[PDB]
């Protein structure tokens, strides 16, 4: 019976994803083509002029789910009463920067915004990670909300790695996509992610039958969009934000678990807790579960070690 | 089987924006197939491959093929829609012949390829300007081999700002407001208007200078020409012209102006108010007011003629 448009904020609006991703929202891809929405798009002061811009834009599409626009420099003001944040809003790694300087340049953003969150989101809002560090930004944003945010409720996103990981296999295989799931991306948004096809199937097929440097091809995409593009990806990123949320929302289809970064306590792989972490999630009724079973023993369990490792890392250089 | 879409231009900041709507099903629907066949010149074909590497890591299920090519031929070959938003780039200082003459050489080698190579029912949308003058080269261009009903030029954006400010002048949801008409060039002739719009069931100075001069808008708040909404224009554009419009419903589309019921002159592609129908457009007679409102397109007609001869038609 709710007929009020659900508020959902992106932060980084005026960046490439936001640009990507903000038309897919409004015309309902993420809650439905019959669901209303209020954007509220957050940037950083000294692009207001570009927000504008974008907010003209949106107009100028004639969408007739999107009731509102709100453009702010203010996360007071941009997270206020939503329901959903699609979180770009992270400054670019630059020349000569370790993967621990780009964790100290964009942790700020993610303390401020987890406290706002905090003190004027809706009580049940639903929080994806996409700007770099992605796992450990959510981390920092969750931590910073001193209790007041659902662990359950803040991930990171895998999902392009998941998606680039099934259209490989796809391609491999020399099947449509559609019929591909159950690819596995395990731990760090990084190069320490381990892409995982061993509980892949096509249809219900295991997909090793179907196949007559997969790791590395997967690790190595986002450098190879940079060396055809110029730019990082953005289109297949805000593709991915949407998946995120429209399987967290909605549910993942039958017989299908997909790669989200959650909340590592009590998980059952025994990964250490109090870390974001991407494991194999069914989603239902708005709550991701993760799915047990999928990797080989202790064997497996090893598998995983750098990247924890670095997840730890990453922690202790947040602070945290 | 897939329909086989091309879209030209592909490398650009449209492109960008168009090629994912097109392949989540926006163009076609839920349970269409699709293959894009993207176009653009060779120094481009570095970036369609980036391009097409992006498509490939969305995993679209409806997404079935992608070609990249620089070759016009390549990319029309059986193709039964075609979005063209490739054009010559304008230079400041640049006078219009010089322009149109440009644009001529590109569209009158695209409108051969098509006829060459397109499927016999393949539907045209010019978005690259000039959009009008450029759809009747590649008509004129396609040696009688393509239906002249099947060429069309978008003034879909303009209509869709208008039906957007009309909405925010009367303060109501713009899911509520249809019917404005833009007339005749996609240019600063359009003759934007609102006599037979409708806000819910009702009836509905600066409307027009607004609607005109909304693209240098946004130029000024972005640093750069619209892209995001035109795509999602020509979407609309074509997506109204396949599914058809609602009843009650008409949009705005520039369209070959032979047996038009408002005395425009023939041989032009001329922005009017139609009706769709299962991929065939229909002109909505009546909204203009007697020979006064005949005359309202007068300046934008001339335009046209002036375009025409111009591109060496
Ligand atoms: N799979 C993934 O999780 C994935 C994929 C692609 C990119 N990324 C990351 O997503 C982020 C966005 O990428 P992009 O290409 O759009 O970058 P971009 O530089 O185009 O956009 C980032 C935007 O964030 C804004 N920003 C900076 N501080 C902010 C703050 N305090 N609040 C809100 N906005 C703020 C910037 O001003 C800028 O407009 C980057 O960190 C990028 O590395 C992640």
């Amino acid at each position: 019976g709710s007929m009020s448009a659900v508020k959902v904020a992106v932060t980084g609006a005026a960046g490439q994803i936001g640009y990507a991703l903000v038309p897919l929202i409004a015309r309902g891809a993420l809650l439905g083509p019959t669901t209303p929405v209020e954007l509220r798009l957050l940037d950083i002061e000294p692009a207001l002029k570009a927000l504008a811009g974008v907010e003209a834009e949106l107009e100028d599409c004639a969408f007739p789910l999107l009731d509102k626009v709100v453009v702010t420099a203010d996360p007071r003001v941009a997270f206020d009463g939503v329901a959903i944040a699609i979180m770009c809003g992270a400054f670019p790694r630059k020349a000569g920067m370790e993967r621990k300087d780009l964790l100290e340049m964009n942790a700020r953003i993610f303390k401020e915004q987890g406290e706002a969150i905090a003190a004027v989101a809706a009580s049940d809002c639903r929080v994806v990670v996409v700007g770099n560090p992605a796992n450990t930004n959510a981390l920092i944003l969750l931590k910073s909300a001193q209790g007041k945010l659902n662990p359950r409720h803040v991930t990171a996103m895998t999902r392009l790695d998941h998606n680039r990981a099934l259209s490989l296999l796809a391609r491999k295989a020399g099947v449509p996509v559609s019929q591909v799931r159950n690819v596995i991306i395990w731990g760090n948004h990084s190069s320490t992610q381990v892409p995982d096809t061993d509980s892949a199937v096509i249809g219900t097929t295991p997909a090793r039958e179907a196949i007559k440097d997969f790791v590395q091809v997967v690790r190595g995409r986002g450098a190879e969009i940079i060396q055809l593009r110029g730019l990082s990806s953005a289109m297949s990123a805000a593709k991915a934000a949407v998946d995120h949320v429209h399987d967290w929302i909605h549910g993942t289809p039958e017989g299908v678990y997909v790669s989200m970064g959650v909340y590592s306590d009590e998980n059952p792989y025994g990964v250490p807790s109090g870390l974001i972490f991407s494991f194999p999630c069914t989603c239902h009724a708005g709550e991701w579960t993760v799915v047990s079973g999928k990797l080989n023993g202790d064997l497996g369990k090893q598998r995983l070690a750098s990247t924890i490792a670095e997840l730890q890392e990453e922690r202790a250089q947040a602070g945290l």
